[PDB]
């Protein structure tokens, strides 16, 4: 279990098994970037490699965005599908997940996308948003049928977070 | 009139006034992205402030991408719209126009999106894709109403590329 | 309250609110950048604008570099001026306040700059050394007409500063 | 057939068919670093996806450094696969290859390696220095059994080389 | 004789002998960023260490920015003796040099520092401005007693600037 | 006494004396690099130059790589010499030391390389693995006949590596 301080954005979180901070610029504003290794480990004191096609952020949820924590995740999961899935489309193996973090509760919804274009893999997108009883903070999974979402593992990593007190 | 080569990317195309290079490892895979100068001139050798909610983007368009240009700049222009602009929102005050660019042509597509948050400007973008009569470029102008799309220089950068011989 | 840590400083702060780090390199020596976010905010994980006239940068203050602390804050905030407002202008409205962090004393200097050139927004910067009863730290804020240093909001980040044991 | 200048090195050369150049850093001081794309291609304006096990590097070779050409690329190929593969194994497959870049001649090093790990793919190197009848420069081409050297395409770079004038 | 083109900033220049380009977005907005080897060669591929206390910026002079081009490269060059050099001393063997840029003209001006600090070396700026017969560039070049101006080559450096047509 | 959380790396060390942290993105996967500040301290908030010749990169040692910890650093040590001095040359005063880290014990392989280049300066490194009573950590201190390993720094770097629980 490695946990990770975020400071700027006020909360702590445990790292996936298997994937690495990347893009750590994301810290200064009080989120954070993931990429899961892939290959074997690269020479000592050298960046692994990852994964192309799958990727973690989680940060803090701004106040003035999205509003109970279902509609809040539901909302940001159909904004970031477009963001990082923009192509066209159709939601299938749709699921909601209550998310209970210490508790500071929150909810979860994923998708997967079939897309139009027959050879692009399915894509899949888990986005929850979880609370304290108002900071609030989110954590996208995003993947594909190659690199699927690993559903526990993202609730996990949601149930994870604690605040930075 | 100030012209600039993208080797990687095979064209060449003319710098919008006003406007400078971001980001340039977009040439190091044959795209150009450019920002919309801001304020008064920075410190000589220092870089200048540009706008925050305007970019243009331009590339050479992979073959096994989009299949007219009339047709292509549709598709590309819906997926950059939700890339780019991933909320919830109407289309309004759609246009199509025709490029011609020294005997290459092409198509583009315009329109602006009224978002359902009220307190978020209306967001503009103009998807151009222009060929040789088979290599292909695209050229994105994204806007907003406080900087909006210049469609009379849009049509002008997309009708200034020139294939590299 | 947002508690930052600086180990290679060997102090932490309070991040003032409204503002986030920018550059991370900065902490590799032992110093830091703020700056101040404009604007809504940004798609979730994605950076803030930030202002582009104001920024932060506080840090160790080297032992052989500057003697007092009223001293030392007078001559860095000089040294500040030119390096940041290096254009002919006047000083005005120049301050003295002196700082108390949690019993390591310290003095700031402020002052605002009314430049030659009739178009350039006066420029402000507030300079602050800090020490314990022998480490120091600097916090420097610079500001302009439009986006002026908050004299209260920089004593606090000084008297902010604790060291790391 | 694209060509790339690379003016700090003097030199241009054919960009090779599936390759992207990275790190762009790498011209200020007249070298060259491109990477094999994989997979579909990316967004328009976004980075392909590369190859992890796989490199060009290519530049001016400084004037002090290693000596014919035969023995400046035996001696340059010993050092990259040093510096590119540390770990122990033994040299399989070597072939000498002779130059000819429209009258400029060189000559190439190629081997394979066999490494002690069991788990390890084959590496492969082929690295090449090529001279004006004294300006010289090289090409490193990486790989492995995965993602092999392709000897002809390495031939056909260092052969595309010609001095900018 | 290696001549590099800045497209943004309209203009090419003729690469100092022991010089290499540093901080590339420089050429993002039309200027240019410049560091004088030193040591051995690095390996090749690799960047070459370069001397922490000389510079050189050059780029183009903003239309809006300071008129004769006596008056300007004076003022400049205290401008730019500020932001490098900004802590207290005397400007001691200054010079005021003519260019002549195939036609082009302009003026540098040059000068000492003897800081008060007495363990800091004496610094060195030479800032030289150049116009057509209204686009203008300038060239700063910084040093120390370490690493002094080379004026001759800063000269010839300035006027080997050519506008691109 | 200046201690460094790296939290993906699962460890604590002491920074140095006289060094800081360089490209920080190597926490982002469990290493740290630190480099030797040179000269007089930069101006404040600004990065202090470094030596070129000299470096030391520390981090997870992976549990799939390298077994005893004398073998593992006897191991990496020929490794990280391949990959750091690639060059010819013969191993000279070789030394092994033993480590215990507040009861997790390791060992460290020391060595000098006298180069077949005459003009090349002698290479100096030391690499240490370390446990607990099974997560590893290697220590590499890299450096030349001019700026030299200092070995009682290196062992005590090394021991002072603390599992973060």
């Amino acid at each position: 279990p490695v946990r990770i301080d975020n400071p700027v954005g006020g909360f702590s979180f445990a790292l996936p098994a298997g994937w690495v901070e990347s893009d750590a610029a994301h810290f200064d504003y009080g989120s954070a970037l993931l990429s899961k290794t892939t290959g074997d480990p690269p020479f000592p004191g050298q960046p692994p490699p990852v994964a192309n096609d799958t990727r973690i952020v989680l940060g803090r949820l701004d106040q003035k965005l999205y509003a109970t924590d279902s509609k809040a995740a539901a909302r940001l999961g159909s904004d970031m599908g477009e963001f990082y899935m923009p192509y066209p489309g159709t939601r299938i193996n749709q699921e909601t997940v209550s998310l209970d973090a210490n508790g500071v509760s929150g909810s979860a919804s994923y998708y997967e996308v079939k897309f139009s274009d027959p050879s692009k893999p399915n894509g899949q997108i888990w986005t929850g948003v979880i609370g304290s009883p108002p900071q609030r903070w989110f954590v996208v999974w995003l993947g594909t049928a190659n690199n699927p979402v690993d559903k526990g593992a993202a609730k996990a990593l949601a149930e994870s977070i604690r605040p930075l007190v």
